[PDB]
């Protein structure tokens, strides 16, 4: 019921698409809503007060597009509106997972502390996997040459380019696809907010896709990655009895053999039935010293205090 809205910024001119993102960046975030941002907050709206707004075609264009749909009387839309780091961006909204569609898009539950996660250099090439809304891709670009977003999910590459056509943003790329098959060459920058969670090794869908979506990434990163390259995973990591998530991991990635190092960031842990633990963290391959480090960095509890404590905390945890 909620995720499975036709998406199709094809059947609308870039520029129109260019415009309406300018006027969402200007009332998108903003508490005492226009009818715009209302509309991108899930209230129902007058369509004429939305031509105050955005015109008539952009009126248009928001249906065609498939942002917003004609009730009637009113206008609402299945997406919602976010502006941070400089990008607006639609998603899908946060709610239950018996409600989700089999292709509802993440709502943004960790994108902007992720974001604020991510060291700042930039570079030639960036690869979004499971870009989903497109949200860490659109950031991306304004520091690399290109960016390639890949998701198995058709409706997140269509929000993906719609999102990208909003911020008129040019030297973004996004294909749909199975992990690493439309990602050609290689890449100075991978950033993965992984499909895992609370399931374990099970595939329940493609939100949790289990450990083996992490085993196939970490596996195919060495022929993927540029020398001297940087990965970043968002992840949930399994220990059990005898059998810790980093001793697998060192295995997939090849670690002495790939000559790669790796730091796991871990923020918060659990125990679990088995005697193991659950946790969940952030990961870096980076160059430097061949081995793997994991540390305790709470950053979810410092995000809730203060979340520009996390920027370059990374950088200062490797430099
Ligand atoms: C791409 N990775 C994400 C990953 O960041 C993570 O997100 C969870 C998220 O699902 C949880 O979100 C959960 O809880 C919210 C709500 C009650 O807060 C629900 O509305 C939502 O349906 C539920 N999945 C949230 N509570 C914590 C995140 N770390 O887990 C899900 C994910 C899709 O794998
Ligand atoms: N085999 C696969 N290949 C590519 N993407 C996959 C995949 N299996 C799951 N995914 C995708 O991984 C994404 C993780 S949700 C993260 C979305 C976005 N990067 C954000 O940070 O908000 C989902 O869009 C899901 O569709």
């Amino acid at each position: 019921i909620v995720g499975g809205s036709t998406i199709q910024p094809e059947r609308v001119d870039a520029a129109a698409l260019r415009q309406l993102g300018d006027a969402m960046r200007k009332v998108v975030g903003s508490a005492d809503p226009t009818p715009l941002a209302d509309l991108l907050s899930g209230t129902p709206v007058d369509p004429d007060e939305l031509t105050r707004e955005v015109g008539a075609d952009g009126r248009q264009a928001l249906l065609d597009s498939g942002m917003a749909v004609d009730d009637g009387t009113t206008f609402s839309s299945p997406l919602r509106g976010h502006q941070l780091h400089g990008v607006v961006v639609l998603s899908d909204p946060d709610v239950e997972e018996e409600v989700q569609h089999r292709w509802y898009v993440d709502p943004l539950w960790e994108a902007d502390l992720l974001i604020r996660l991510m060291l700042r250099r930039g570079g030639a090439r960036a690869l979004d996997m499971g870009c989903g809304s497109g949200v860490l891709s659109l950031v991306l670009a304004d520091r690399y040459e290109s960016v390639l977003g890949v998701d198995v999910n058709p409706r997140a590459v269509a929000l993906s380019r719609l999102n990208a056509a909003l911020n008129g943003l040019t030297n973004v790329t996004f294909r749909e696809g199975d992990m690493f098959e439309p990602a050609e060459g290689r890449f100075s920058r991978i950033v993965f907010n992984s499909p895992t969670n609370e399931e374990g090794n099970e595939f329940v869908d493609l939100l949790e896709a289990g450990e083996p979506i992490l085993e196939t990434f970490f596996r195919n990163v060495p022929r993927k990655l540029e020398s001297g390259g940087i990965v970043e995973v968002n992840l949930a990591m399994n220990d059990y009895p005898g059998d810790p998530f980093r001793e697998r991991l060192a295995d997939w990635l090849g670690l002495t053999e790939n000559g790669l190092r790796v730091q796991i960031f871990t923020s918060q842990r659990r125990a679990t039935e088995s005697g193991g633990e659950w946790k969940r963290g952030w990961l870096v391959v980076a160059p430097g010293p061949v081995g793997l480090t994991e540390v305790e960095w709470p950053y979810h509890d410092r995000y809730e205090e203060d979340p520009d404590a996390l920027l370059d905390g990374t950088d200062r945890l490797l430099r």
